[PDB]
DNA sequence: CCGACGACAGATAATTTGTCACTGTACAGTAGAATATAGATGCGCATCTATATAGATGCAAATTGAGTGGCCTTATTAAATGACTTCTCAACCAGTCA
């Protein structure tokens, strides 16, 4: 998205060198402990090529694990529907 | 004895439904409006028509005044009245008488 921004498990990350690929498709991997920085690839001929890190923006210092993040979607989810 | 098909039971992905996370897109002053046409209706102005004449004229009775034409006893006498005409109208000398 614009700003070289994606969106994964709610939470916005940041690019750090991504804007001039702003409505490009990207595929992105992660380690389910630690998901505040994620690592962006393009997708190519039989191949996936590391474009950068990309970072968690709007949270807490504390680090952000996977779970921790589907937790804070299902307990708002939770809200959304009680109301 | 060997092979094929049906009953009953058991396990299984396709189908449908639900939930959840990521996303393309509209919100941004804006299509009711412009521009022809036919078709019917109404007001105005002209252009006839048909009726209505009173004045003038011609004519034909109806007197109306003004003409014109046709038909008629007469002679004597007398009186009366009214007229006309004619004629006439000297002057002194000579012879008686109381």
């Amino acid at each position: 998205q614009r700003g070289g921004c994606l969106q994964f498990q709610n939470l916005m990350y940041r690019g750090e060198y991504l804007a001039g690929y702003a409505g490009e498709t990207v595929n992105l991997r992660f380690d389910p402990r630690d998901i505040t920085t994620i690592l962006v690839y393009r997708q190519e001929n039989n191949q996936e090529v590391f474009l950068t890190r990309a970072h968690a923006q709007g949270l807490e210092t504390e680090q952000l694990a996977l779970d921790e993040a589907e937790a804070a979607s299902r307990r708002l989810r939770t809200a959304g529907k009680t109301i």
